[PDB]
């Protein structure tokens, strides 16, 4: 990669939620092995993201390469249009066994936002096939759920600026963020903004969307495992449908294989991504039961309305089938356990520094939030120059890295994250 | 794959727009290679669909291979969130030298229903910046963009039956679907659309249309003059024009774009299915300085968009090595002499009982039927002759790969001529 390289990008090429006019350094990746990025110069980075979460088993995996490889000898892609083939079919067994029991139809997609949708579609489809006018959702503040229209009518309203949009998006209703917090206490009084909600508009809600335990891109809040087990019933009660968003949780992230099992609860619809395929190339996946997927084929459209053109593809499938093979070893839980462990006893010094306002982890996932927002490119900066890979957004300091990461490689990361913290240097 | 794989598929796994509840039969692909798949049981089938316009090449193309392994062989996935890469450098710098001018800012998705997302919000942050009360989409019948909910928005009310939505979904300006044929123009064609430019003018934020080729809305193939009055309307208002080119992008209607065909350019470009020779998913939206930079400096200071696996290592590779060979030029002959190949051998469907229109254009062959086909049947008859074609509603239609050779396009026309003789393969 030339500097001629460098300059094509930042006029030509938009980045996610970044401007354009006024657009910050990106740094030139050339390949990935184990935990290590390793930049066009030659200098290596320890992964402190993972990729966003998706990355569990490093870059480079040999098996992860054997498979993707074998399937590309037998065939990338072909349409999922009146045809099947190994690789979805391995991937959803492995889907359907591994997720509770009412979750056993599967609809295959390629991007998270796109899964969520699709949970959104199936919920408008089923109750207009039972004949009931309900086309509101009730959600979270503080939530997200991707970036298409759908999507973002359920995501925080003044985290994704709506104002943007007021007239086009519909307006659904917002109950509060979850106060009560997953290391502490249950405190009932969390619930009376949501009961209050429900009271009203108990008749015109087709289903409840949420983040099961941790509240990911919309502030990194990790709530405690009752609000499950009280929204479940109070669906249940109701009639309602109620939809998981796990893209960010799943797949071990939490300490447990799906974040609902923290509460001991089963969605009607489980939507996944990220982690999905080990994090080598995008997929998505939306899981519901029996009585949702027929109640919708019956309706007057005789099927659910949807069918992205590449459908379970093959490559991707593969991939994300290989990636579950490794954790079905099971060995995943003393890497997460330990990484716990490790995040929770590293992290806890930066709670004395002065730019630092809360400390909280949960499986591989520590969080520092901060009492300002971060200075962007001087941070960046700053975590390249001590060979790691680490990126902030907002007041957030976060750390999710692979399950592999060495006991070495993760102290390297959250050294860097406490001398960030220690002074105002990389604030505002 | 055992016949349990096979059932487990049928009970548990989600297919595009079909239902669970009488589910039809699929057939299992092994593996693909050249212009043919290979089932299960050992049979070869030509392909006539390409899977769904996308793999333009065929399968197992040793140049598309040996570029996805060895991107493999760096890195098939790192974040592009601070970070880029040679791939998608690579790939931005053919797609901005391949398209119009003015078409320079590439912002690159995993889907084509995202990128249509992420035009129609490009739109309306551009207007949102401008401080102008614009928020309708002034769009064609039969119309298709996608299966999100703000592509839905403008895909056409009763083929993508609107009234399931009726209330969640905005409304947005619906003209006429154009009559004029790809055929002699009419001035008559153009009232609907200026009655409609008329009285919402001012609240116009783009026009969004599918050049030349309607496709999943009808297979239809409209004049070039529309496209002409559309740019010149678009300019004299002020309002953006978003050209999705999904379906008709990399030479399937004989030229690159089919912008081409009336040498016009839009405002935003969407691109998708072909992108990658379809070997996985990708997509592309392009617009121009004047939007991407306007958009950024409005209050939002960025366009509101980010997927995961943006830029994507592995699928940019896959494109790039697909951009490549068309490079060479041989896809305008090869698609030339399919065109006369299509129109010759599809001019018998004109002496046939059960057909409606016959209708070609570049690699493109559409046989319209009178009544609707029955699926199950229709899809065993061209399995039993050896080919892969896919119908839907009261469409037949080939979009073969470009390397196809003339005895396998022959065994494809030969199947579309047999099965529209008489009822038989109709209604269910
Ligand atoms: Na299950
Ligand atoms: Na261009």
């Amino acid at each position: 990669m030339t500097t001629d390289d460098l300059a094509f990008d930042q006029r030509h090429i938009l980045h996610p939620y970044t401007s354009m006019t006024s657009p910050l350094p990106v740094y030139p990746v050339v390949s990935a092995e184990g935990c290590e990025l390793i930049l066009s110069d030659g200098r290596r980075l320890v992964d402190g993201m993972s990729s966003w979460w998706a990355a569990i088993h490093g870059y480079n995996h040999p098996q992860l390469n054997a498979a993707m490889k074998s399937q590309i000898d037998a065939m990338s892609h072909v349409m999922f249009g009146g045809i099947t083939h190994a690789p979805a079919i391995e991937l959803c067994r492995k889907l359907v066994a591994m997720t509770p029991q009412p979750l056993e139809c599967v609809f295959l997609a390629d991007s998270g936002s796109v899964a969520v949708e699709v949970a959104m579609k199936m919920a408008l489809q089923y109750w207009q096939a039972k004949g009931e006018a309900r086309q509101r959702f009730l959600t979270f503040r503080n939530g997200y759920h991707g970036d298409t229209f759908g999507a973002m009518s359920v995501c925080d309203p003044d985290n994704s600026m709506h104002s943007l949009w007021k007239g086009y998006l519909p307006e659904n209703l917002f109950a509060p963020a979850p106060q009560s917090r997953m290391d502490g206490e249950w405190d009932e009084r969390d619930m009376v903004g949501f009961a209050r909600l429900m009271a009203a508009h108990r008749h015109e809600i087709a289903a409840v969307i949420i983040e099961p335990i941790v509240q990911g891109a919309g502030g990194m809040r990790m709530y405690h495992p009752e609000w499950l087990k009280r929204i479940r019933k109070i669906c249940d009660r109701e009639g309602i449908l109620l939809i998981a968003d796990e893209i960010a949780t799943g797949f071990g992230k939490t300490g447990k294989l799906f974040a609902c099992e923290h509460a001991e609860i089963a969605p009607d619809i489980l939507c996944l991504g990220k982690a999905l395929t080990g994090g080598t190339m995008t997929l998505s996946a939306t899981l519901t039961t029996r009585e949702v997927a027929e109640t919708i084929s019956n309706g007057e459209a005789g099927c659910f309305m949807h069918g992205p053109t590449f459908m379970g593809n093959p490559l991707a499938c593969a991939a994300a089938n290989a990636s579950l093979a490794i954790l079905e070893s099971g060995d995943w839980q003393q890497q997460v356990a330990d990484i716990e462990v490790q995040l929770r006893e590293q992290l806890a010094p930066a709670r004395d520094a002065e730019m630092v306002a809360d400390v909280r982890v949960l499986g591989a996932i520590g969080v520092v939030e901060t009492t300002h927002p971060v200075n962007m490119a001087a941070l960046q900066k700053f975590f390249v120059e001590q060979g790691v890979w680490i990126r902030p957004f907002g007041k957030l300091i976060y750390l999710m890295p692979p399950y592999i990461i060495l006991p070495q490689q993760l102290q390297r990361l959250t050294a860097a994250v406490n001398r960030a913290v220690q002074d105002e240097t990389f604030f505002c």
